[PDB]
């Protein structure tokens, strides 16, 4: 399988990272980009919103000096005004955390000729469910189907790791991962520094979380996944050139 | 249930143990406090004569904490000592070939550790690498020295195919892959990967004090395949990577 970046295809013979580069309370985080592009990330990963509409002085500055390096870059935003403007600056996949329920947002990437990652999260976050399993992959596939059927070229499953998700259905989700990736669409997971990491390692502060996190992702490569959105690349290239070489 | 024998009690292997390594080679009750804080099951002391002076005071010290301690060494005069204070497992570095260790172990009511490399002598084994089918020869030499060991009394062995030891990475890496067929003997398994040239040459980290990430990639595999037994550095970060594993895959 390959992921379409707008104007390239990215193989999925291997595990892929996007590097999280987080904008929320700048030439500091150029570098910073330049530093995970040197530590093996495939794709660029700039997320702004954790706030008011004009988050764009937040974004677009840093998008436009980002996408100079000549990686592809993904855009986190929920705001259709946000995404287009980044879209018509040059990026290559638009990750709507809102499971693309806006249909803006849908137009927009159909347009734009970008795939775009449908993350799973309550309609909203209540986390109660009467089988999460079960209807994540219903709700993954339909909006999936939806997006297709409008013109995106192609779009990515994400089960939206502890967004309205207790532990118990974390795990859950986790445990049947195989079952996402068999939807056939390309997969993609992040539980960098997630609660979910704290809970089952044991380690208070997420920034000390990435021996849990690097653990957790291996798993789910294993199930099959080949996208992974980490915010310690380094770690990550490290364990997967020993992981792939071994499974 | 499965278990390890440590002299005077069973440890569970319900859940994979570590054993956290202190090498005091070119307070040590602190290092020690630390790695049980940090979730070590078992101390491993090593000092690979002067390796009495430099081990004994320290392993009579550790031994007071209560955890078991596992005691690494080459020569029966220093094992006897270590045991006769009190030490828990024998690990070998020859591959229990003296039989004088295999008595000791026996006498004492103590597991031993089984080890596997062509020869003993570390600075020719690379000269011995030269397996016709590695994975097919390490399971042989391993049930062998185990039904040796068991045989003369040894209470129980334990296999660790002793990856680093007279192995190029075709062999390591063919070792790893098929390791639930040593898992498959039936005795508890041992592996130590931590900061091997394994790990380095898989991951591309130079410098063996940073391998820990490839370290706990290979132990983990090495746990999905069947071990319940790894030998390393970073205790945390294993505990760490584990509290995660073993909820998932399981």
């Amino acid at each position: 399988r390959t992921l379409w970046l707008r104007d390239r295809a990215l193989d999925l013979d291997r595990v892929r990272l996007l590097g999280v580069l987080n904008l929320t309370p700048p030439e500091r985080a150029l570098e910073r980009a330049r530093e995970m592009v040197a530590e093996g990330a495939d794709i660029l990963d700039l997320g702004a919103e954790s706030p008011v509409e004009e988050e764009k002085r937040r974004l677009l500055p840093v998008l436009e000096a980002v996408l100079s390096l000549g990686v592809p870059v993904s855009v986190d935003t929920r705001k259709p005004e946000v995404a287009e403007e980044a879209l018509k600056l040059g990026a290559h996949l638009l990750n709507d955390v809102t499971g693309l329920r806006d249909e803006r947002m849908v137009a927009l990437a159909a347009r734009h000729g970008v795939a775009a990652v449908v993350m799973h999260m309550p309609v909203p976050a209540h986390a109660r469910y009467r089988d999460v399993v079960a209807e994540v992959k219903a709700f993954l596939e339909a909006q999936a189907r939806r997006a297709l059927s409008a013109g995106v070229p192609q779009v990515v499953l994400d089960p939206g790791f502890g967004f309205g998700k207790l532990l118990e259905h974390n795990l859950a989700l986790l445990r049947r991962l195989d079952e996402i990736v068999a939807l056939g669409h390309p997969v993609l997971v992040g539980l960098s520094r997630k609660r979910t990491i704290g809970e089952l390692s044991g380690v208070e502060d997420p920034a000390q979380r990435v021996h849990g996190s690097v653990a957790a992702h291996l798993f789910a490569v294993m199930k099959g996944v080949r996208l992974l959105r980490v915010h310690d690349v380094r770690a990550h290239r490290e364990a997967l050139g020993v992981w792939e070489a071994l499974y």
